[PDB]
């Protein structure tokens, strides 16, 4: 992902582009005038365009262009679909060339101001065998180190001098390295030998996100002091170019218009594959998302979907589907009703579904169905819809404890049914709210079990579950909003 640079301006992005970029190079960056938006800069006949990339929660929205569940994919699909890239007057961009970043502070590795021995108690700490960082040094002022641990006195952490010279950066001798990234990138293919025989095999970074349950205050603070948030944010963010996984099923032509957004679509190697179909009708926009409970993260159906979506509730044997967006928000529609009226029954293809019953509460609304399949009524069981109705059009509740309460009666419903199958959540695209409502449930399972002697890892849970579907949580704010929510989780107890 080194065609992200988090810390650039515009007009450095344009200088970058002119001097150090040919027709067709580019990169990406934070919007500077937008929070939370980004811009697309390319150079195209020795001129630079800026492209506005918008996201308000729900998908990487390319102005002029189509809607992206990361940065990532939205350059993988560009730079693999030449002439779809069009412009204000409707020209091609090119993506041809990625202009590389050389900033490390996105890097997982890189801890900046950091002595020797804060290194070594950090590494004694929390490390492992391989357990790496890079740092400031404390005496050459501009110069680096490289810290790592390898293996009482079983193990050691050793300190490997990195010179700055020209802004090419060295271990004293051998190659010269354009940045930190290409340096530490080299020596973890090519590990460092020490003359008595030790190997610096660079296995892991140090990691710094796993926190007690009982820190979590204390982090939360720290990460407020541009912000701590924001650096955490982006370093998770960096890490996206290794979910590239497949998508192919959902770029098929017969499931094509299955997709709420065309280019956002499940991963092949967890979708839900619906089984027993008219004799292709095995697709849903949907995968399975494992952490005790199991999760179906899908798209608001589409009219042409509310079949496949009752099959893939029946198939999986799910008793509790949370919904976490109005049918209508801004005038946009962003689910159609996939459930019939109170009291009433409706057909959907061979699935039968009466609503038993329906009970408000002010930030949502509960509605007891009864799903059968057509012809068998043997097969009838209660499936409980929990739909949000309080987030806001924008941005994240300034408040987590409707979502927290709301979680909580969810998960007490799913664990008072025997042998319930996943917990189905959908929002519009069913990433962004979506992500969000699962991971802060992921998260406070482990708390509700384990009180606050238990460890939490918000970036890594987040990274397991993007690589079940493309993108879950979409943005720093939703991103902060987990934080807050498992801070008044654990406040609470
Ligand atoms: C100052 C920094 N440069 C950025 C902030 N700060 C870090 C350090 N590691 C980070 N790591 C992540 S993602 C992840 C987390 C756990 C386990 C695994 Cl496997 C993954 Cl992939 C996401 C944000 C981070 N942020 C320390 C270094």
């Amino acid at each position: 992902r080194r065609w992200f640079h988090p810390n650039i301006t515009g007009v450095e992005a344009e200088n970058l582009l002119l001097t150090r970029g040919v027709d067709g190079s580019f990169l990406a960056r934070p919007s500077k005038s937008n929070p939370g938006d980004f811009t697309l800069s390319v150079r195209r006949n020795g001129a630079v365009t800026h492209i506005k990339i918008q996201n308000t929660g729900d998908y990487y929205d390319l102005y002029g262009g189509e809607k992206f569940a990361t940065l990532a994919e939205l350059v993988q699909y560009y730079m693999e679909h030449h002439g779809q890239l069009k412009e204000k007057n409707g020209d091609v961009i090119e993506l041809k060339y990625p202009l590389n970043c050389a900033d490390p502070t996105s890097e997982r590795w890189f801890h900046g101001h950091l002595s020797g021995k804060e290194a070594e108690k950090l590494l004694t700490e929390k490390g492992k065998h391989g357990s790496f960082l890079v740092r400031e040094s404390q005496s050459h002022p501009g110069d680096f180190v490289l810290s790592v641990r390898t293996g009482d006195g079983k193990s050691k952490v050793t300190h490997v001098m990195i010179r700055c010279q020209e802004l090419k950066y060295d271990v004293g001798g051998g190659e010269r390295f354009d940045s930190l990234t290409d340096l530490v990138e080299h020596y973890k293919k090519n590990p460092m030998v020490e003359t008595l025989g030790t190997v610096l095999q660079l296995k892991q970074p140090l990691n710094t996100t796993r926190i007690n349950a009982a820190e979590i205050e204390s982090r939360v603070r720290e990460l407020s002091k541009k912000q701590g948030f924001w650096e955490e944010f982006e370093t998770l963010q960096q890490q996206e170019c290794k979910l590239l996984y497949s998508r192919k099923e959902g770029q098929r032509q017969e499931n094509k218009n299955k997709n709420r957004y065309k280019n956002i679509l499940p991963f092949d190697h967890t979708r839900v594959v619906l089984h027993d179909g008219d004799p292709v009708s095995d697709y849903i926009n949907a995968n399975i998302i494992m952490p005790k409970k199991s999760y179906i993260a899908t798209q608001g159906c589409l009219q042409n979907t509310v079949n496949d979506f009752w099959r893939m509730v029946f198939q999986e044997n799910s008793r509790v589907i949370v919904m976490t967006t109005k049918e209508v928000e801004r005038g946009k529609s962003k689910c159609v009703k996939y459930w019939p009226d109170e009291y009433a029954l409706k057909e959907y293809g061979v699935m039968r579904v009466r609503n038993v019953k329906e009970s408000a509460a002010h930030d949502y609304t509960l509605r007891e169905l009864k799903l059968s399949k057509v012809g068998q009524g043997n097969t009838e069981r209660t499936v409980w819809q929990y739909h949000f109705r309080t987030w806001p059009d924008h941005g994240v509740p300034s408040d987590p404890g409707g979502v927290l309460d709301f979680l909580e009666e969810v998960h007490h419903k799913q664990e008072s049914i025997m042998d319930a199958g996943p917990v189905v959540v959908h929002c519009s695209a069913g990433i962004g709210r979506t992500g969000t409502f699962i991971v802060i449930d992921i998260l406070i399972d482990i708390i509700r079990e384990k009180g606050v002697d238990c460890d939490i890892d918000v970036p890594k849970t987040i990274q397991m579950v993007r690589s079940q579907r493309s993108g879950m949580v979409q943005t720093e704010a939703q991103y902060r909003f987990i934080y807050m929510a498992v801070q008044h989780y654990i406040e609470t107890l």
